């Protein structure tokens, strides 16, 4: 697996950017924006305390509640909440579970979130909230499968959560909800390929899944839905360069894809669709920086793209499409993915 | 009340715009282009059939169904929805009640579909799917107060739905719910103003609803809450213009807010935020066309905002934000607003 993402961001229903990582004291530690602009001022780093052994997911509720999972030191999934949006945070609680994955999050179309990991059999598990942006939980279920990669999720157009993880063989798995806000899945199926990253995977602005993931010779490769929320799947294309990170993939304000990925200099490097979505790619540019984790990226309340990344002082690093200079928005982070 | 929009629209699970409108037959007709583009080629008008005496209200389901909402000839609240996402076609159902409004729908965060209308005794009324993108519906249940205008509803940034309305005062009144899916709606509040419109209501890029009405000068006015999700809100504030429609607002891709209008002269004209969302605003600017009906606005997938009206020869007419040509949707489309 290619060094993983150290942070995880997420647009606020007041449209301020807030990052989460975990801290030297394996805490969970949160950044917010003062204000939604770009290169805005940070409120400064505040502890959720806990104690994780992996990368912390963020998923805001459909009530714009931020809730964060983790895994625990006992290796269980532990979850915390804001009680009002924006505002104060719930005790840490425990779901359960051996995890040896980092979690996954996705939303139903009832508004229940349903949480995905690797177990010590290598299975893909899942639970879920019962009820919309609500406990009580679902007991662990399984969808079977044989995973050496961290699980990635999206969901379907048509509304259907959509799971992507690399298999014993290296090529890219994939499974889906036979219907939305069901526990009824599809078998595994082969995407084929050779990869060797975490699969990250996107909605397009014509509503198709694309899945990229850096390839055998340390390229970039995608591979899209042709149709709207079904196959046939097209085969696997190359979007070249030498990465040394899982990549970022995000859609600007105009429907068209940008993937950040890190260099064999260590820099930050970007590719987007030119002209429209669904249009050609570029040729890479760099973004420079040195940085030792794979970058984050999302679109601020004025529609430019942000990333961020650990630096070599292990603090965060912020750069948005101004490109602007690299900015320090300081703490020390550690990359506590539970598959490296 | 001024002039309605003629047309519902909709973003639909694919990136195509779908438009939604009243023929000369008092069906529903729907229009939908070909690709996720600015200016893509349009399938032709289709019939879903019914007889309708409102403007029709789309709404896009959790699932990425849409469903259609509307007044019957017998009064009731009717609706028919996609069985399958942006594929056929139910029969259409009745809701039952008796309505004197242009429905207003959204959807509860817990993917349940509420509707609001006005009832014969002048009060707002509401009814609900009772499980996520999904019947059976709740019965009709009254929020009380005395509106004279099409109710205007949005989510705010915590959940709750918020519903705006023209009281018997010419103010503009509102009410919200306590919690996010919840049957129990706050007491009506007044917001004051005197409004010659139905009054369009939008959430900004902040998470703030901002509210857009005509004044009695035929002048733009919009008031705001000044926090994310609740009072106060601000001062009334005019953009000046005469408009002789509803004004639609609709987000710019960057979350500029821009707002849509009738002129004197029954041309298009719009004003827009500068700079940033909450940013200054321009001056008023025209669009040509002669138009028989208030604008309709939406972002499209390549994130240009597309204007549809109805003109002179009541064809259904496109204008989008490069700005394009004027071009013909065609068609043959009524103003069938109950108000
Ligand atoms: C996510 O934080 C969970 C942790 O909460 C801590 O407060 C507990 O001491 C510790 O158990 C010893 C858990 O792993
Ligand atoms: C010395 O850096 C080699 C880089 O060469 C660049 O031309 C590639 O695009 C880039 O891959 C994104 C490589 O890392
Ligand atoms: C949406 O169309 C509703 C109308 O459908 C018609 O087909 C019914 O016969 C008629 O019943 C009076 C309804 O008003
Ligand atoms: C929305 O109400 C705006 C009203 O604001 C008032 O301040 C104006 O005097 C009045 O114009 C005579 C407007 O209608
Ligand atoms: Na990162
Ligand atoms: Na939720
Ligand atoms: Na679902
Ligand atoms: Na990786
Ligand atoms: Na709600």
């Amino acid at each position: 697996i290619a060094l993983s993402e150290i942070v995880s961001v997420v647009n606020t229903s007041d449209g301020r950017i807030e990052v989460f990582g975990v801290g030297t004291d394996n805490a969970v530690w949160h950044n917010r924006q003062t204000a939604p602009h770009s290169g805005s001022s940070w409120t400064g780093w505040i502890s959720l305390n806990g104690k994780v052994t992996s990368k912390p997911v963020v998923y805001i509720n459909t009530d714009g509640r931020l809730e964060v999972f983790a895994r625990g030191t006992d290796n269980a999934l532990w979850h915390i909440w804001q009680t009002a949006t924006n505002a104060g945070w719930s005790n840490w609680q425990s779901l359960g579970g051996t995890i040896t994955s980092n979690p996954a999050v996705y939303v139903n179309t009832d508004g229940r979130i349903d949480v995905f990991a690797r177990g010590t059999d290598n299975a893909l598990w899942h639970i879920s909230q019962t009820a919309a942006h609500s406990g009580p939980w679902s007991s662990w279920q399984s969808l079977n499968g044989v995973i050496t990669s961290n699980p990635a999720v999206h969901i379907n157009s048509d509304g259907r959560l959509e799971v992507f993880a690399r298999g014993t063989d290296n090529a890219l798995w994939h499974i889906w909800q036979t219907a939305p806000d069901s526990n009824q899945w599809s078998g595994w199926d082969s995407l084929g390929g050779v990869i060797t990253s975490d699969p990250v995977v996107i909605g397009t602005a014509d509503g198709r899944l694309e899945v990229f993931a850096r390839g055998s010779n340390n390229a970039l490769y995608h591979i899209w839905q042709t149709v709207p929320h079904g196959g046939p799947w097209s085969n696997w294309a190359s979007l070249n360069g030498v990465i040394t990170s899982a990549p970022a993939v995000v859609k600007n304000s105009d429907g068209r894809l940008e993937v950040f990925a890190r260099g064999t200099n260590n820099a930050l490097y970007h590719i987007w669709q030119t002209v429209s979505h669904s249009g050609p790619w570029s040729n890479w540019a760099t973004l420079n920086g040195t940085i030792t984790s794979a970058p984050t990226a999302v679109e601020d309340a004025d529609g430019r793209l942000e990333v961020f990344a650990r630096g070599t002082d292990n603090a965060l690093w912020n750069i948005w499409q101004a490109w602007s200079a690299w900015v320090s928005l300081k703490g020390s982070l550690i990359d506590a993915s539970a598959i490296k």
